[PDB]
């Protein structure tokens, strides 16, 4: 199911990419009810409640579909700021899509789709999160390098999402 979407994206989808584009998917299992995980992920205006590298986020007006956020990130990264647009938010089906449309970083034409799914983990309510992205390969890099570096960032985000969710769940 999870491993299945990951194999389809890394193979079929990667086959569909432009030569200067790459794509992958990450799966994370989280020992918390879907309501808790979804309540964190859906907050387009508050990524810093679980994304470890976001220092600041500004949204003017309601964080509704089509809005923009400006995020500042912590020191130590090849970036200081990113402007991102909310492309999709479906509270009934639990799907979130974003596109990065500006900033001083190296990710051009980055789009992500994140979905959240209910499951059982050791006889308890759990949640599976799948996040997939497509992004351009910056000039002097390869698809592999770009994918692995972006994957590291998403894994940090989903691990932190899991930690926060499971902490909240134990209450
Ligand atoms: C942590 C970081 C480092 C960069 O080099 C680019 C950028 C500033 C966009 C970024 O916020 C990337 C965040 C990503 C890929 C996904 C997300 O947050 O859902």
């Amino acid at each position: 199911g999870g491993l299945e979407t990951v194999q389809y994206v890394r193979t079929h989808h990667q086959h569909l990419c432009r030569e200067n584009q790459c794509t992958s998917a990450l799966v994370k299992h989280i020992k918390a009810p879907l309501h808790l995980v979804w309540s964190l992920v859906r907050r387009f205006d508050q990524p810093q409640k679980y994304k470890p590298f976001v220092s600041r986020c500004t949204v003017i007006g309601d964080p509704e579909i089509g809005s923009l956020r400006e995020v500042n990130v912590k020191s130590g990264l090849p970036a200081t700021t990113s402007t991102e647009r909310l492309e999709l938010l479906d509270d009934e089906e639990h799907i979130l899509g974003i596109k990065i449309i500006g900033g001083d970083h190296r990710l051009k034409n980055y789009s992500s789709i994140l979905t959240v799914h209910p499951e059982i983990i050791e006889g308890r309510a759990g949640t599976m999160v799948i996040e997939s992205f497509v992004v351009d390969v910056p000039q002097g890099n390869t698809k592999d390098e770009t994918c692995y570096f972006v994957e590291a960032l998403i894994r940090c985000n989903l691990k932190s999402l899991a930690d926060v969710s499971e902490r909240l769940a134990s209450q």
